[PDB]
DNA sequence: TTACTGCACAGGTGACGA
């Protein structure tokens, strides 16, 4: 219940002036509502880069007003490029923001003055650097040496509305892998060709920052590359001419025959940097580091000390102009109440419900194994039991002539032990994956020859691919074309296994003077693991075989998620109690954003397939977007249900509310509780319960999705959702996110971050050609 | 096959810097 955040009140914040101009645009006449932003966000970003100012978007009613720092002298005021050119009117009256008001519409303007400036004294200290504006501030000294990397640990800070009154800040702890030796000056022109889009911190002197490499200079140090006005000048020389006072040796002692790399500015320009004073930055997510990855998951004890060591050791004072500014010592903490995760239903009647005589901890790690052993019961079992139509097993022309009929043989009894009532009995088809190539090209090939002769009969295949990208940070094209041609070109329902994760777990064997193939389980998979985890997710799940729905209506009747990624937006529906679920694709214009009409398309049809099944009224709706809304997006929701109110299909006062679910928070907050200290613990911190919460204002939140008995390790990352629209209050989609992502299906027995709304579309989300 | 913890890559309402 006593629970503490990582924000951190703000003090000294009297006589503080954000003083800003407000301008309007003209433009073209033309607001596309999908166009028009896109031009006023870019001109916003133009200024900022260019004039090096704090400048901002308050979008009331016509959605113009770029907000000018009133002390910047000389302003374009129109503006070129960005289409037809742009016209920048004032509005007169500049305005001069206070942080001791109530909530105005121009908070927006004073938490982009007070995250600008609140960065001028951690970018002057000399034990700090930053990558790039934005990024958190890590130390110069690594917080570690891991043989030939180097391991630092920074703080991110952002400003915030506290709930409580006023303005804080919102930290996090941030770690970074760099090799510890430089790029250097003796290496040649073919290896730092090799290096293009790495990127690399520099030690410009006394300024480090980072940068991404985008060619090899043709110049090195000590040649002639620049103009110091009219002579031609070296990189060597002008390093030495922008150091100062006591500057160090490396930026005026270097190797003249080393290599230079370039870059672009964030205002477009070319630039160089030696390579003798570069460190390559490091990913430990590819090539894939697992030692080194772990040195970067914190326990909640290193995360708190860390978090409030920067706090009280950077923030104590803070001198800005003639501004005197401080972090509070403790950060917010409060008493709160916990959700209880929901009662869910199961096959035969039986309800799962969380016990309240036992602590929170004992009765969620119960509640959350019930899940799975509910589920593989026979006298409970699924919430949705039924004969499956037929099945497609499509496996590789090599895998069935190996051990293809051994997985295959152990697969259908996984399927049958795990779902009795389907009578799973596939039919096995095989492709020619080596006749053609195996690249993306040729697999499909021999996939669409085998689906072309109508091989395929049944609607439902599940189909065996070869992983061509083992590299991780890729997406799988062939499995999202082998989804789109089937849907696309024949009526197929398509998911989706690979043959490296399931052949690990086969050995050939003599028996009884004959080649077999038998489990083998010593490493590279744990075949059970491996046969139950797909039967419920291909083929229970893929055919919408719910395992537990819930039993009880979560606050909103209907709720649906949107994801736009590659130009492929994702519709999702959950309703009743997860009892409805659909999933729809549409191919968007742009690659993450949506048309008015789009939305209001879509989601009207798919609504209405399912509005006969919905026996009660319904009256409330959410939206919940996977990452930014824009509000073209929201005028199409809108109106679908101002539509669907007025013909009767809905309450004719049925309202509509929108929520952004931001899994990348831009303003990432932890909470953390507190329990008896421990040897080991000196300060007992431990993480937050499951159901844990807090609202910051009307439109943020966090809701702790995972959290204290469920996770094996590291500290909670409580998930932030923000309101855009409507008359839901902001705790009622707090509580309905976390049951939803207690409909844990792909696993029961776990935590899991996203609500099902989201989860539907980050899975389904594939490719277009 | 799947769950979280993590960074980064891109990819972003974003200030620096040869």
């Amino acid at each position: 219940m006593t629970l503490e955040t990582t924000l951190f009140p703000l003090e000294g914040t009297g006589a503080c002036g954000a003083s800003y101009q407000l301008y309007a645009v003209k433009g073209l006449s033309g607001l596309d509502e999908t166009e028009y932003h896109k031009n006023v966000n870019l001109l916003v970003r133009r200024l900022s880069f260019s004039m090096k100012a704090p400048f901002v978007a308050l979008s009331r009613d016509g959605e113009q007003f770029i907000a000018v720092p009133n002390y910047v002298t000389e302003f374009p005021v129109d503006h070129r490029v960005v289409r037809a050119m742009v016209k920048l009117v004032p509005t007169g009256e500049p305005l001069n923001l206070r942080f001791d008001a109530a909530d105005d519409e121009y908070d927006g303007l004073r938490l982009r003055y007070l995250d600008f400036v609140l960065q001028q004294p951690l970018f002057a200290n000399h034990h700090l650097w930053q990558p790039g504006s934005g990024q958190p501030f890590f130390h110069k000294k690594p917080l570690k040496r891991l043989d030939d990397v180097d391991l630092y640990d920074g703080v991110s800070v952002r400003a915030a509305k506290h709930p409580e009154g006023g303005f804080g800040i919102v930290c996090d702890a941030r770690s970074k892998f760099i090799t510890h030796t430089p790029i250097g000056a003796r290496a040649d022109r073919k290896r730092l060709g090799k290096l293009i889009n790495r990127s690399c911190l520099y030690k410009m002197g006394d300024h480090w920052y980072q940068f991404r490499i985008d060619a090899v200079s043709d110049w090195k140090v000590g040649e002639p590359s620049l103009f110091e006005g009219n002579v031609p000048i070296s990189l060597a020389q002008q390093l030495v001419r922008t150091a100062g006072n006591a500057a160090p040796k490396s930026i005026i002692d270097l190797d003249p025959e080393g290599g230079a790399l370039e870059y672009f500015t964030s205002t477009n320009e070319r630039r160089m940097a030696p390579a003798e004073l570069c460190f390559l930055i490091e990913d430990t997510h590819g090539r894939r580091a697992a030692k080194l990855q772990r040195q970067t998951i914190l326990s909640p004890s290193e995360r708190r000390a860390r978090v409030n060591g920067f706090i009280r050791r950077y923030l104590s004072e803070l001198n800005i102009g003639g501004a005197k500014l401080s972090a509070g010592a403790r950060a917010h903490a409060f008493f709160t109440e916990t959700h209880m995760p929901p009662a869910l239903s199961f096959g035969n009647g039986t309800v799962l419900a969380p016990d309240t005589s036992k602590d929170r901890f004992q009765a969620m790690q119960e509640y959350s194994s019930m899940r799975r052993t509910m589920m593989l019961d026979k006298k409970v079992g699924f919430f949705h039991q039924d004969v499956f139509p037929p099945q497609t097993l499509l496996l590789p022309e090599s895998v069935k002539k190996s051990w293809g009929p051994a997985f295959a043989s152990d697969f259908v009894g996984t399927v049958q032990e795990l779902y009795p009532a389907g009578g799973y009995r596939p039919e096995i088809i095989e492709y020619r994956d080596k006749a053609y190539g195996g690249g993306v090209p040729g697999q499909m090939k021999a996939l669409l020859e085998v689906a072309e002769r109508g091989e395929i009969k049944s609607g439902d295949v599940l189909v065996m691919l070869h992983r061509i990208n083992g590299a991780p940070r890729a997406q799988d094209k062939l499995a999202a074309m082998v989804c789109n041609e089937f849907e696309k070109r024949f009526g197929k329902r398509v998911q989706v296994i690979h043959s490296d994760s399931p052949g690990r777990g086969y050995k050939r064997i003599f028996k009884n003077d004959k080649p077999t193939y038998v489990q083998q389980r010593g490493r590279g998979v744990n075949i059970k693991g491996y046969l139950k985890g797909a039967a419920l997710n291909k083929v229970c799940l893929g055919n919408s075989r719910w395992p537990f729905v819930l039993r009880d209506p979560l606050n909103a009747d209907v709720t649906i998620g949107i994801d736009v990624k590659n130009n492929m937006a994702v519709f999702t529906m959950v309703a009743e109690g997860g009892r409805i679920v659909r999933v729809q694709r549409s191919r968007s214009r742009q690659r993450e954003q949506l048309l008015e009409s789009q939305v209001t398309q879509v989601i009207t049809e798919m609504l209405s397939k399912e509005l006969p099944e919905i026996k009660k009224q319904v009256q409330r709706v959410v939206i919940h977007r996977d990452g930014r809304a824009w509000p073209a997006e929201i005028a199409g929701a809108r109106k679908t249900f101002a539509d669907m109110a007025e013909s009767g299909l809905i309450a004719v006062d049925a309202d509509v509310s929108v929520f952004e679910v931001l899994k990348s928070s831009p303003a990432p907050l932890r909470l953390f509780s507190f329990e008896e200290p421990t040897q080991e613990n000196p300060k007992g911190v431990i993480n937050p319960v499951l159901g844990s919460w807090l609202k910051l204002s009307e439109n943020d939140g966090y809701i702790c999705t995972t959290g204290a008995p469920l996770l094996l390790q590291g500290t909670a990352d409580p998930l932030h959702v923000r309101k855009a629209f409507g008359p839901m209050a902001i705790e009622d989609a707090l509580k309905d996110v976390f049951d939803l992502s207690c409909l844990t299906w792909p696993k029961p027995d776990s935590c899991m971050r996203l609500p099902l709304t989201i989860k539907l579309c980050d899975i389904a989300l594939f490719d277009d050609a």
